[PDB]
Order: structure tokens, then C-alpha cells, then sequence
């Protein structure tokens, strides 16, 4: 059968928070069979401990992240990206402040430290929510869909009125294209504009070129450009699909994002979870047989 994953043994990476300019000490250790995603504030005494499942999002604006109390973990989106990417289904993820490290802006640092450590098969069927019927939200011109789907693909557009907008829309198969190779390298982006307004308002405080595209009125200002013609949507891609391990659970179905942000997949999470008419939950006693495949531990 398909088996859960964790992690076989412990990393830490030390980064900053993108928002709060914090250093931070991350730490991912293995989970039990049935935890799920765990993150937790070692800081705080006692420890504060934040199951990524969809009821703890709290402030979606900026970034998605998750609350119990007035204690919040920000900006789990990358990391849980990078964690959905590999079929990581349990981990607790211990951290030395409220923000999660950005790295370089992308999923591929943790990808790295998760497959350099490598993966733990457990004795216990993973469990998947199968998309049964299109499940669709809109506000104004945004909208974002759940549509059945035998595998896992994520399409999005977007538009911005810009000299540097290259490419605007993707769809990627995971079943028969890597995740590592083509989406986890797509790096964060801001706003020369934004950035200005933000920094007197105590957001955006750790970014740098070494960690998001810049971009000007008119060109990216990162020396060393793009990884990818359309690393800007590339990236909305990574963001969703991290968004989307909220679930706690794999899919077999197909999203679509158009323009739609960390808000309105969340809204999406929220309608799918409630129509239990629009999904099942199926294991696959012959991975064989099954509609999205694994990597190698
Ligand atoms: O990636 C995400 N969203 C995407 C990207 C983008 C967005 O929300 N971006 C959010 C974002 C905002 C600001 C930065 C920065 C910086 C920065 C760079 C240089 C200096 C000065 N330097 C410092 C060093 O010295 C030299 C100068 C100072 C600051 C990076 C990302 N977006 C948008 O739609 C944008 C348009 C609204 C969709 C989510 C959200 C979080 F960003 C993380 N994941
Ligand atoms: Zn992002």
C-alpha cells in the first residue's frame, strides 16, 4: 500500500523572518503516524503548539498564517509547499520565533535539507481527499477551483500591468512533472512601490535580493535575474499548493487559481471541507493501481 511519510531524521536551518526581520532557529523533527503538521513556538514558555490544519489560519494578507490565542506562527506557505511537494505527512516543526525562515524565497532550501536527511515510511496507509465535484469560489475578479481530477495538478493565471509581465499563466502534473525540478525554485516577489510603503509600516523587515525578486517600475533589479521564464506565477503555484496541506490530507483533484490569493484559497479550503458531497477520503491498498505516485524515500 501507500505508506505515511516522515521525516528519518532531524534539521536545523537558521534563516530570517520575511515580515519581522527576526533571526530564527528552525528544527523539523519526525512525527508519528496520524500527527499530521505541528508547528511550534519553542520560545514561549510553555511551548505553544499550532496543529497547519485550516481552522488555525488567522491573518491572510500578507502571508498565510496560523494562530491559537494571541501566539502566531507566520509564512508556513513555503515550507508546507516544500513538505506537500515530498508527501511528507507528519513533522513537527519547532521554531525560536513567530516568523518562518524565508531562505532565498523559495521551497528548494527546504526541499534540500528535507531529502538530505531523507524520508521514514510508517506502517499506516496515507490518507487522501479525492475531489468528487468542481468546487469553485469568486470575489470581484479573483476566483480559485477545486475541480475532480485522477492526480494531482495545479494551474494558475495572473495579471499585473507591468513591463516585466513574461509569462502569466502555468499548469503542472505532478504525476508526470517534478515538483523539485520546475516549482520549488520559484522565488517570492515585491514591489520597488510596495516595499517603500511596507518598511514604515514594520512589514516586509528581513526581505532582501538575497531572499525575493525585486522588481522596479520597469525590470527585475536581482543582478542574477530569474530562475524561470514565469517564476512570478511558478512561485503562486508553490504558494497554493502549500495552502492547500491545510487539508491534512493529500488530493487527487485539480486546482485552479485565477488572480486568487492566500484569502480566497483559504475561503476555497473552507466551502470544499464543508460539502462533503464534493470529496471522499480513499487510501490505495496498490500504489500500482493509484493516481498520483511517491519519489523514493
Ligand atoms: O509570495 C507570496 N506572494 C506573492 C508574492 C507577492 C507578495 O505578496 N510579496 C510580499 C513581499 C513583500 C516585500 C518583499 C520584500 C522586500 C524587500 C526587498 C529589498 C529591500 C531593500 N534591500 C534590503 C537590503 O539592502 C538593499 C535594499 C527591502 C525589502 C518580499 C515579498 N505577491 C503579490 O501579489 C504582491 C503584489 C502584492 C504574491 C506569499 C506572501 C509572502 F510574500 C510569502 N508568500
Ligand atoms: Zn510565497
Amino acid at each position: 500500500m501507500i505508506k505515511q511519510r516522515t521525516l528519518k531524521n532531524i534539521i536545523r536551518a537558521t534563516g530570517v523572518g520575511l515580515h519581522s526581520g527576526e533571526k530564527v532557529y528552525l528544527t523539523l523533527k519526525p512525527a508519528p503516524v496520524d500527527t499530521g503538521i505541528v508547528f511550534s513556538r519553542t520560545d514561549l514558555d510553555p511551548v505553544v503548539e499550532i496543529p497547519a490544519r485550516a481552522e488555525n489560519v488567522g491573518e491572510t494578507t500578507m502571508s498565510t498564517t496560523l494562530v491559537k490565542g494571541d501566539v502566531k506562527v507566520d509564512t508556513v506557505e513555503h515550507l508546507l509547499s516544500a513538505m506537500a511537494g515530498l508527501g511528507i505527512d507528519n513533522a513537527y516543526v519547532e521554531l525560536s520565533a513567530s516568523e518562518v525562515p524565508i531562505m532565498d524565497g523559495s521551497a528548494g532550501p527546504f526541499v534540500f535539507l528535507i531529502q538530505s536527511a531523507g524520508l521514514q515510511e510508517q506502517e499506516a496507509a496515507k490518507k487522501f481527499i479525492r475531489i468528487k465535484r468542481e468546487v469553485s469560489v469568486e470575489e470581484g475578479d479573483k476566483r480559485a477551483v477545486f475541480v475532480p481530477f485522477d492526480g494531482f495538478k495545479v494551474s494558475f493565471e495572473i495579471d499585473f500591468d507591468h513591463p516585466v509581465f513574461r509569462t502569466q499563466q502555468a499548469s503542472v502534473d505532478f504525476s508526470s512533472t517534478s515538483f523539485v525540478k520546475e516549482v520549488s525554485r520559484a522565488r517570492t516577489f515585491g514591489f520597488m512601490r510596495d516595499i517603500e510603503y511596507l518598511r514604515s509600516q514594520n512589514l516586509a523587515l528581513g526581505g532582501s535580493v538575497e531572499n525575493a525578486i525585486v522588481v522596479d517600475e520597469n525590470r527585475v533589479l536581482n543582478e542574477d535575474g530569474l530562475r524561470y521564464e514565469d517564476e512570478f506565477v511558478k512561485h503562486k503555484i508553490l504558494d497554493a499548493i502549500g495552502d492547500l496541506y491545510l487539508l491534512g490530507n493529500s488530493l487527487i483533484g485539480e486546482f485552479r487559481g485565477f488572480k486568487s490569493g492566500h484569502a480566497l484559497n483559504n475561503q476555497l479550503l473552507r466551502t470544499l471541507i464543508a460539502d462533503k458531497d464534493a470529496w471522499e477520503v480513499v487510501t490505495f491498498e496498490d500504489a500500482r493501481t493509484a493516481p498520483i505516485s511517491y519519489m523514493r524515500p
